[PDB]
């Protein structure tokens, strides 16, 4: 079973004005499965207004009663994980059993900014004079739009719509119209839950028309974006012309470092497995492997074989370890990229074709022997693709992890507190890890620097974008 | 006495390599008293190149160390306040007591934000995993491009400046071609206490130009304005397309409410010191004077009082308490502004002039009965005004401060505790002063929402727009 | 149904070794309920050797998962709360309704300390040499021993017990003998929950022995009382010969100031209700009512008719506003108060008597005319009366609340802002409530200052006294 | 060149009422040097007065006034250092070079505690009612007792005193009588800085008569000690029976771990130098040296040779490396350490005996082969003696430096991310120093756990033994 998806206004699943929809295909067959609605101007006008009125009366909820009804909307995403997953793995690729993980991660998101959201503590300063009171209160931004991508349907959802809530802001976002139906899932159990009319809205439609109209608009305080570094540039272009506050997480370009004392069974097990973790299609995927020169040819032949023991297949049906790309555009630039490193002299040492004439299925990719002026060590591929090339000194390693104007997520493997310090210290990311994979949990702070972009989604730090600062000073 | 500027760039006071300067002009008799330097490209390039290597090595230099090179810049500019004060009266107009008082403040805010910097303090989380250690570490943005306005020409760099260098940041401004030699000063006593070559830069000429070039360039890591809204809307817009971190202080329109229960003489004393301090060329400045209809008629004709007792003249003279507006462009925005208020039928209570043929002299003025839809109500008038309205509910004065899209500073005068808690929650400024006039300490937060920007400009909040986050996970 | 009550020891409910008991009585009645177990030094033995463990296994059980089982118990505790609530109304002697709300409080109390235990963040400190990490870490005290009293026999140890397992330590409580059940049943549920073998045990017997045998027992890191003032001093004397690590919070005195610009009714309904609030049992219950004489004598007249409405009885019975004191002593203490106060000259206005003879029944009482030397002016009752006296100046009223030794909690009801700071400044309490009753939640501090002890038990501050602070300097 | 010392009391310095004096003897020769006043009761309850008086002074005096004094203070104390340094080296014994780096240090330290001053926070808590304003506020606890040691005679007063005054709260220091002209300068700098009268007192006598009537007085609200476990019980529990604010830094037995990966030549350079600063007479003086088997004789010899390189003699001779030790019961205690070694079969490698028959000279020694069963790998030396035992794993090596019941400094030399990481977690201590000797810079918390006391000398932490927390709750 996939179902159509509305649009959400006012505590209302409806749909638009002019009855226009758009066609949802599931990437592991192309067939269509369903249809979501395509807002145009005149819903928006209505959401605009219900965002409006939603912030009025969320800001008001004291902040332990907003707590408790997100955590009443977490246990309802907890209780529904297998049908939102359903959903999510038929209209985005990945597995069952990723899709799974992520929905459930969502509820522990939920979760962890209910709680924060009972710290937005404010301050009290020794006063220049005694007579007179002087404190900092914290108090929520107004109605956010937010505007978020394909990749993880549900989660690229959640922590924006978590913090939101959490401070007291409203919430109007536009989710991905090619993995529709997950997200509004979620915004269904706030619903049910009882987040207010008005609190939280859902639109799809045209992008651009939608960001277009919502970003200038006097209702919308605070926009945040995850996406693309180019189309993030073009919308703080525009949040800048109209004076909002804006976050922004963008592309990735993640280094990995595998030194010279690296455990190398350790450095496959986990940057391999993060490397093709929803086939690559992360924004902090490792991507640039760079080898210490002693162990390189080992490396290189321990990854291959993880990439060759992963099953690739629909992603309802188990064993599945690798499911299809998300959409068509992800094929075309994987064989773009994959042409490019031969084109350049690098080496495809597994993988490298589309598996199949139906579907979105890429072959698992390692590629050796990669100059620095080949496309997958520029560009941020997105997709089930890893570059290799190897170093021998850890400080040449360093400047090849801040070559480029991405710097979102960096992995590194070694054993000495002095290469753990440098690599804190050095590399230029928003997030390091070492000696295992990615684990973004939502106590952690999670953001960009450079292209990449700016504001945590993570941390106490997650509350700020959300959050206005007001000095008062009162005199007795 | 008084005194031409050169650029500031790699620890030397230099021409423009073109040789070309601007005059400056004494806004008391329009009289040229000297000249600046006019940097074109070539020496932008050379500052660039000298921030770079410049945040190279100031981020090496302990916390400790900076803070002590700080406080040593902080003694000198205190000793030379006075001087720096005669400079800064001759180029702006404000009365020599008003630019010792700046002057000597800026000494204050050095001295805070050195200690601030050694308390940039980054957090250990409680791990998921006893075997990892997760951490999140605070570190410099990089290089940063300032551009500062001629209102308090000092004061509008030290904070800026102060944060760039607390923080491991190195630090270049343009500061304002009307108002340049006193904030040269400014700089040169950090050149002094030993702050080192190319950590600090100042450029003046063409303030298009050079933010044009340095917003861009891929040196700058990070852009702070302060000035006019639709210029901070331009230059956040040009910051947003080139992803750089951006903080902007823009206009203001500062509403006072002053409640039933208020002490008249004291609202008077307090609000009308203030409205007149700089002549009213404030971004915090009061300028809509909402009063409760009972003590209406006696507040406007306390404050025409105030006006009429204030000193016009050269601000040279110690006994002037109102010197010459900044510049020329003042003078015609004062004549708009009343004489609108003339034509939709407000009241000129008192002044409403040029005061002589020579200088930027205008009146001090007070308008009553002023109707929602004059400019004076509506625009930043940024000058010698005040606009008087009465009000009989406590909450129609709190929505007449909230109708405007600027939300810098607010003023009330009230002594119920209850009206104290309701005007903290409900009035949408950054900050918010009650019984007495504006204190904006270093240690407080200083910043708008809505049109008057985003970052703040005091407190340990000061330091994180110069910051940036990164959260480090090491399993051992 | 009552149920007799056993020790916790390792997981396991379980006899005292030589199967002593000690008769529960119902204090309604003065008929025997039931039973609890009487433990010797034998099973102390026992419950430190199973707290040693307990406190190396749950000190390494990450932060989130100990966060979970906290919350289990605490839907346990809420599941259970009419079970519960009807074994502490009949050995007690609260009405159904207040024992209720103080197990649901105890639900709340766990979960926010569930969430802190995730916050108990280090810090890293800018070093003074950038080759070396400078940090601060946090990590548990180790096994605490916990003496609770009769007056909220869960409430009294839920906060106890919630920071130390959120902090990681191990816990080994001392309940109240007179009223065993509802507190076993508190800990029953974090059994039931989870939480392992020996990371909680539970005691009762001769509170005497038993406090002199675990303070100076090399297993016990952390002690912590709540009870009488001169106890309190013996065991932290003790504690401190021993050199633990100790918290106290002892008696109060509280002030409650009703000045000149006071609502009445207000203070009437909210202090009022706050005084026979568990029959004036309650540490920080309004005992010194200090009011303007404008005033006076209708609030005099008000008070009175409150204590007039309450309907004494069993706790069991509806309707039931007011039931038995909770012991034998606590009847004779009231009517050594009583006397004291005719025999000073002060005027019974309502209630002074027992009523009936059976159980601890005495009547809601006010006292007015109370000079300065009265027993109830100075000892503090903890039982169901109230002491009126007036005052002119707010002055000698704010000298009158910082006369005693004790405090603990003040009250105050009052208008102005300046009122309102002031008392903020001056009155010597841990705790000030304006204009409403008591409202403790778990995110408040909550502690004394001079004789009413140290250490909070609200707010991150109560994890503080059950963690240690590591600096760590690691030099590459 | 040496100076009787005085009290200070209500601003001025005294002699004791009686005139009695005690003599001052220099360690170096046993020859008295001068004498200092010898306080009876009427000179303390004086000294009370004054105090109490003080504080109702000093905490009046805004936050940044206090620290611009204290800032002042510390600069005079930086001036003097030199003459203040030869002071002490004659009273105490540690060489002038040693002296001079105590005194400059303790300048360090006024600064950065008169900047935290600045810093004590308070908090605003997110309402259950938005009618309400729930607030945090810290304030001072109130008049000081404080009672110091001999080995650092500036450093042991100074971040007590600077805590105080950061605070609010009034100060009043029994000094030691062996030390006492050194401390006393102290305090002159902060009275000629502008301290008022009373906020500050100094007091010498007998120790015993002195801290028994100070700790149960009704004016002290805070005691603080510095010196043996043993004496430190005794006034904890003195302290406990009267209900007052107790911190204590007591014993340290700290061992210092020498891993396998070990730089050895670092490691003796590092722990060799710390251990035999101010000959060992230290609470973090490095003691237990566990050195992994594979270096355990090359570590031995190298510093056996390092001891073997200082140069014993008269302090005042800038060339001195070791000077005598502070006092003839600190002969007797090396005497018996050594003798009891050699009893026990531990080899002495170098030293263990007096040098000369005048003065406290003891030679600098080292002792290996060291069973568990020494007096000196159980008891605090206190003196220039460091003892060697091996190990083969780590994890042996840390349950023995847990053993004890003593818990301040540790030290380790090792390379490894795991390394460091376990000790980190594993190591009860309170500062753990890696790699490096002993940096405790004021930023930085000091304190111990177990039996060598609680509470922090550094860090913010430093001011909440200082503080009292204050929750307010005002309905509006
Ligand atoms: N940072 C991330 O997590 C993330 C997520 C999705 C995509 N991307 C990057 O961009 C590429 C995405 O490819 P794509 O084919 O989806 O192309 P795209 O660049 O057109 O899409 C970028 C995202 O922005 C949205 N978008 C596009 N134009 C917009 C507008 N005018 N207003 C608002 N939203 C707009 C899309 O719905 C999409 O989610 C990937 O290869 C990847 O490098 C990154
Ligand atoms: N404190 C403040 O926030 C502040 C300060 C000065 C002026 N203003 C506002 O601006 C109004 C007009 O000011 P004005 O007469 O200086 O005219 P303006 O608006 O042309 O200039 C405003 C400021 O921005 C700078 N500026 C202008 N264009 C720029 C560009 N392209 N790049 C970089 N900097 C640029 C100027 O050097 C000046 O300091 C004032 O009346 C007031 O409302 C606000
Ligand atoms: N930094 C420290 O923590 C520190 C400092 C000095 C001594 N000690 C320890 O104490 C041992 C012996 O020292 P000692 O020879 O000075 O003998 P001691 O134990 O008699 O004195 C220790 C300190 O406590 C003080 N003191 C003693 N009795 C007191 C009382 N009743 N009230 C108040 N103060 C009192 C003394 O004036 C002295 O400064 C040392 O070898 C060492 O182990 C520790």
């Amino acid at each position: 079973t996939y179902t159509d998806t509305q649009l959400l206004i006012d505590g209302e699943w409806v749909d638009a004005a002019s009855g226009k929809t758009i066609d949802v295909v599931n990437p592991a067959t192309g067939k269509p499965i369903g249809r979501v609605a395509h807002a145009g101007i005149a819903d928006l006008d209505r959401a605009l207004a219900a965002a409006q009125s939603g912030f009025e009366a969320w800001r008001k909820v004291p902040a332990h009663e907003r707590a408790a009804t997100m955590r009443k909307a977490a246990a309802l995403v907890r209780e529904r994980a297998d049908a939102i997953a359903q959903l999510m793995t038929q209209e985005q690729g990945k597995p069952l059993t990723e899709a799974r993980v992520e929905v459930l991660s969502a509820a522990d998101i939920i979760e962890w900014f209910a709680d924060e959201g009972r710290r937005v503590y404010g301050r009290i300063v020794p006063p220049r004079n005694l007579g007179a009171q002087q404190t900092v209160v914290k108090e929520p931004v107004g109605p956010v739009a937010a505007f978020t991508p394909w990749n993880f349907p549900v989660n690229q959802v959640v922590r924006k719509l978590s913090a939101a809530l959490a401070t007291g802001c409203s919430f109007l976002v536009k989710a991905p119209e090619e993995t529709p139906a997950s997200p509004a899932a979620l915004l269904r159990a706030f619903v049910d839950a009882g987040v207010p009319a008005g609190v939280i809205g859902l639109v799809y439609g045209d992008p651009a028309e939608i960001s277009s109209y919502l970003i200038p608009h006097p209702v919308i305080r605070k926009v945040t974006f995850t996406g693309s570094t180019p189309v993030g540039k073009q919308l703080a272009s525009l949040a800048g012309l109209h004076m909002k506050r804006a976050t922004m997480e963008l592309g990735g370009h993640a280094p990995v470092i595998v030194a010279e004392d690296a455990d190398v069974a350790l450095a496959v097990k986990a940057a391999g497995g993060a490397k093709f973790r929803n086939a690559g299609q992360v924004c902090i995927s490792p991507t640039r492997f760079l080898v210490h020169n002693s162990i390189r040819d080992e490396f290189t032949r321990a990854l291959v074989k993880h990439a060759e023991g992963l099953k690739v297949g629909n992603g309802l049906e188990e064993g599945t370890t690798l499911g299809a790309l998300a959409n068509p555009r992800r094929l075309t630039a994987m064989a773009s990229v994959i042409d490019n490193a031969r084109k350049v002299g690098a080496s495809i040492e597994t993988g490298g074709e589309r598996i199949g004439s139906e579907g979105n299925f890429f072959a698992p990719t390692v590629i050796a022997n990669v100059p620095l002026d080949a496309d997958v060590f520029n560009n941020e591929p997105f997709g089930p693709v890893a570059a290799i090339r190897g170093f021998d000194k850890l400080e040449e390693a360093i400047a090849e992890a801040n070559r480029l104007p991405f710097g979102l997520a960096g992995y590194a493997f070694t054993r000495s507190f002095a290469n753990v310090h440098l690599l804190t210290q050095r590399l230029e990311v928003g997030m390091l890890w070492i000696n295992q994979p990615a684990t973004p949990w939502p106590e952690m702070p999670f953001g960009g620097v450079k292209d990449s972009g700016y504001g945590s989604e993570g941390g106490p730090e997650a509350l700020e974008p959300y959050l206005v600062t007001k000095s008062v000073t009162v005199m007795a």
